[PDB]
């Protein structure tokens, strides 16, 4: 099914050059790396929540104790201490609060993973897409072109026949008016080629000097040949976000329960810094604490709805991702069935216009037709290539839409 | 006006069941819930802020005084302790700083609590617009399957007519493009109907094996028979959002005056765990401290400037949010005002092309017109009674969107 | 290029006013003030780590102390205690953390001033181009009416040949088909003007009263007469958080180093209450404290992944900005440069179809063209008069999209 590089089954080596630049370099691939790398330190960071902390503090103070507070023999007036030590930290875990902590982060690690790849798809189709369009638009310029030809043709004919007095002033007009429409129609095309060709730059990140460098596409269209949603980083990212959630759940129960931290030190404490590392003024200490809430007038007890809530709500967003996701493949399928006999059907108008026109024309050229067969008959044929073309540019885009609906092919 | 279950006027139950699957079970529904409860939770915790906090706290530690720092007769080597304590904190609230909080933190909830019933009637409404689509697309169904009827009876007309030498080829080559062209319209709108059931389906948080249910709607529309803006959910979010913003100036404020908290302790201390509970180990305390911050350097200030600017953002929201529900309001009246003349005149415009077409084709049963006479009659009359049925289709949709801007009737 | 008020160059007073009410009080504008106060009030919060802070404590305790803990000649029983001191800190920032601090925090002031500068913009823009498709949709109505004139007119002449025996029946109920959906078009465009003015009446703040007062636009066009950037407000602040961003790099890497602080407090301390201010129950103390991070499993590590990651994301923001600013100006540049053109080969398609219709209606009241060569051109004469029209209020469109490439002219 769609490749890594999918892009390069068209087998149009401008497509190809688009998205390998943005892909190499661009701004929308340089945020997409940096929110993988946040993603990253932040999972780093939480993961030191299950290590022990290591710190050296130390202090010189003058001090002037209260003579009757808390020493019954203090010493007199203004005095130097000093101190430094070693300081740990460590948290014991014994509920798995802690754990619970750096699972939820290691899977927010996880959708984001998910979502670069995500990214990268966003990317990739965004330029096929407007490259799709790009080939629609040169598609209706050739055809609205070789009209423009005729159109011409056919005000030379009516001008000529005119002059001889074989035709009225009146058609000549209209003809003339239709000939300007179908050269006005051609350069609202033609800008929005251009315009077109602007926003291929901007989305592989580049100025409109990469716009000037653009042509026509050629693309090769081939046919290609529920179980079906697990290439969707979207859906996986969501899966991801709902088991950190969960665990978010299991912090907020475990902060109920008793907090055991190991703390110590070691070091040097003097009356006198000039006596800070004197035999005797050594210091240290070591020993288990625990901390039980016992109430908390609705600070545990809110924040465990809290973290139900955000569970139950990222279960509705995975479940919602799941459903957009099956709407986007039944879309797919349902326009993939629908377009052959579109384009059938469309074909049939064409030729059928163009005998209409031919027998017309014809006609018009041994006078047994008026010039208003030859104009309903231009009008009908124009209007239904061009449908033709928006059809056949369809079969690309569904191509594109089948690849965008499945989650590309990255692996 | 608008009821609790107001898609039910319509009468439609089809329609009825869609929104009720979507209200019972679905995602959008479910993460609604969970946000509702999230704010559930957020207030419970701020409530904790004016009750007293109750925890338990033990320590065994192994300690080694400095011989000359502070102690003046310190025991020698390392010795073990250890204490056992109820302890207890009570903030007084003099201010009412944290009454403030608790009150932002209710007007939040109540925000909460009508954006819950915003989000029903984004579900409800999103599904009726939809469904509205639908039906419009099925009567342009029927429009459209019915003309072609009628351009494959004109074709064989034609065909008939020519085979006996009373028609040009031209002409029959022309009625099959139009006829062609008119099937192509037909399988685009059926693609169309496809989708929309599609879209249905996912509206209502289900896969696809759900649009293969739905079938043509049956929608009864019946006419109905500043002041009008209080079942406004989002008026009433944004109202209370602007007064959790003035209660946050009041907690800035009140951060300038001086705390007063109370705390207290009572428990067990002792060198020589064994002796934890001796005679003369319990060891306790109780009472008031007050803290009057004298200087911050622009903390306590430029938390108030950002809590001023805070409450003038959710004042302008609110009023934005007044300025675009009158908007709304305004608009429906507008166009429900504007509908009539314009049903009427393109009621007027499809009877006239109707009558155009009967009498350009008994002429051409009977050769006094042209092909290109009933060609165009034809063309006209399409064009007209595709307008028409849209315009029908505006009625439900007009009707719809006054229910969405007074804010339904949730009661 | 683009003036401060730039509006007023259209020289519609109308116009003038709409901005000039929008840019004095309405909640867009309200709220963009709000954003940029919030911005001074946390780059005021953030200055206040690079001062001392002074704060007033005090406390009264019934305390009774463990016999056997850690005093040997402890008090007996429960007694009272108090204190009152004056309390000091500093940070003396060694290593610049927090300079850069509020280096970083006044760089996000400098983008919210510019951001500040956008929302003007957003504001003045939004409103223009709602005046240009109030006006476009005037221009529409008075093409449509005037062509309504004349489709009434055909319908009283053919009425009254049909009635003479000169013309047929199909005839007329075309001409009235034509006419009606004429009239369903103006009375379409008709609504529309009153939906975009009941939108301008929202743009300024308005309820829909204001819309009342709301008439057809008079805007006077003059031609005008990567440098190109720097008035734009949207890459101006991307710089600043940029640096804003860099800067909290510097303070992640200055984690890792020694943080050095000072306090320092004066006041009393008393057993006993009344024994507070005592001689020698003074007490006070001041010193440096240092502290250095030797391990913490990551949290530093993570913190500055995270950071540099930050700054990573806010430079591709900058490039991005650069790019799409650069696309936008691309865009009005193409479009510009093709408009002239379109204009003129709509122009001629305008003037050579009512060459056709005159023609036309000629020969019709003269007997020697149908009544279909008059609804032929009558319909081509229509279509290119609104193509036109649309065309020159797409010069209006392109000025304005112009002045909202450049960022306007704010100085
Ligand atoms: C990473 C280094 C950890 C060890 C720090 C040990 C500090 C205290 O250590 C010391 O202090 C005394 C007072 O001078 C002496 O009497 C000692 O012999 C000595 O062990
Ligand atoms: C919720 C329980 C709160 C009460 C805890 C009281 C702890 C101290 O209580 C005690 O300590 C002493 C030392 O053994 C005794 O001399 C006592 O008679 C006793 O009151
Ligand atoms: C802003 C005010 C700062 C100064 C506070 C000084 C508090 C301690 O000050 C004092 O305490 C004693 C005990 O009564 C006396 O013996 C003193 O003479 C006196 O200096
Ligand atoms: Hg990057
Ligand atoms: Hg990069
Ligand atoms: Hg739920
Ligand atoms: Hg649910
Ligand atoms: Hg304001
Ligand atoms: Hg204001």
């Amino acid at each position: 099914w769609p490749s890594a590089n999918w892009w390069q089954r068209y087998q149009d080596a401008q497509l190809n050059h688009l998205i390998e630049e943005a892909l190499q370099h661009s701004p929308s691939l340089c945020m997409a790396m940096a929110r993988l790398k946040g993603a990253q330190g932040f999972a780093r960071q939480a993961g030191a929540i299950r290590s022990f902390d290591l710190g050296l503090a130390a202090s010189a103070t003058e001090s002037k104790v209260s003579e009757r507070y808390q020493s019954a023999t203090p010493p007199d007036g203004w005095n130097d201490y000093g101190t430094l030590t070693l300081n740990f930290q460590y948290d014991f875990d014994f509920w798995g609060k802690n754990r619970a902590a750096v699972v939820a982060a290691t899977s927010e690690l996880a959708a984001a993973e998910a979502e670069s790849v995500a990214a990268r798809l966003m990317i990739s189709t965004s330029i096929a897409n407007a490259y799709a369009e790009l080939a629609r638009l040169y598609a209706n310029q050739e055809t609205v072109h070789a009209a423009l030809q005729v159109r011409n043709k056919t005000v030379e004919l009516l001008e000529k026949r005119y002059a001889n007095g074989l035709e009225t002033l009146g058609s000549v007009s209209q003809a003339k008016a239709v000939a300007a429409s179908v050269e006005a129609e051609l350069l609202g095309i033609q800008e929005s080629i251009q315009l077109q060709k602007n926003a291929l730059a901007a989305l592989v990140g580049q100025g409109p000097d990469r716009a000037a460098s653009i042509e026509e596409p050629h693309i090769t269209l081939t046919s290609r040949y529920v179980g079906l949603l697990g290439h969707r980083a979207d859906i996986t990212a969501a899966r991801w976000r709902a088991e950190a959630a969960a665990q978010q759940v299991g912090i907020a129960q475990a902060q109920f329960y008793p907090d055991v931290t190991l703390s110590a030190f070691i070091g040097y404490q003097a009356f006198g810094l000039d006596h800070l590392f004197d035999s005797g003024n050594d210091a240290g200490a070591i020993g288990p604490a625990i901390y039980l809430p016992l109430f908390t007038g609705g600070r545990l007890e809110g924040q465990l709805t809290s973290a139900e809530a955000r569970y139950q709500e990222a279960v509705a967003q995975y479940n919602g991702t799941l459903v957009q996701a099956l709407h986007e493949i039944a879309d797919v399928v349902t326009s993939s069935q629908a377009l052959q006999a579109r384009i059938n059907k469309t074909e049939q108008a064409v030729q059928q216009a163009e005998q209409a026109l031919h027998i017309a024309t014809n006609r018009y050229q041994g006078g047994l037709a008026t010039y208003l067969d030859v104009l309903v008959a231009e009008e009908s044929l124009l209007n239904n290539q061009r449908a033709l073309v928006n059809l056949q540019s369809r079969a690309f885009s569904l191509d594109l839409a089948l690849i965008h609906a499945l989650g590309g092919g990255f692996e």
